[PDB]
């Protein structure tokens, strides 16, 4: 599915990502925009042979099992393909685990480079929430 901005913000809020570990909702919407263009089906292969998956481009080296990244972990205990659903449940639950592990949202390159230190509340402006 390709989400609307306010459509995504409302789902993410329902899933408890507003202010999770300090991160207001706009941070998660911005990160999704720039990682996946709001597309749940987006996949991208990396130079090490892992693959990024889903609306938040969660990587197979450590977080999911895609059966094709050798020497990898599956710390969220899910097939990587679950991160491609239009239900964003598997992505949000595994993003919570990711954000909790030490670097916060710095774990996402596009958030660090494109959302950190910007007015991220603009990403939810004028949304019924
Ligand atoms: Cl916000
Ligand atoms: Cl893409
Ligand atoms: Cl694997
Ligand atoms: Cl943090
Ligand atoms: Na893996
Ligand atoms: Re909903
Ligand atoms: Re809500």
């Amino acid at each position: 599915k390709v989400f609307g901005r306010c459509e995504l913000a409302a789902a993410m809020k329902r899933h408890g990502l507003d202010n999770y570990r300090g991160y207001s909702l706009g941070n998660w919407v911005c990160a999704a925009k720039f990682e996946s263009n709001f597309n749940t089906q987006a996949t991208n292969r990396n130079t090490d042979g892992s693959t990024d998956y889903g609306i938040l481009q969660i990587n197979s080296r450590w977080w999911c099992n895609d059966g094709r990244t050798p020497g990898s972990r599956n710390l969220c205990n899910i097939p990587c393909s679950a991160l491609l659903s239009s239900d964003i449940t598997a992505s949000v639950n595994c993003a919570k685990k990711i954000v909790s592990d030490g670097n916060g949202m710095n774990a996402w390159v596009a958030w660090r480079n494109r959302c950190k230190g910007t007015d991220v509340q603009a990403w939810i402006r004028g949304c019924r929430l």
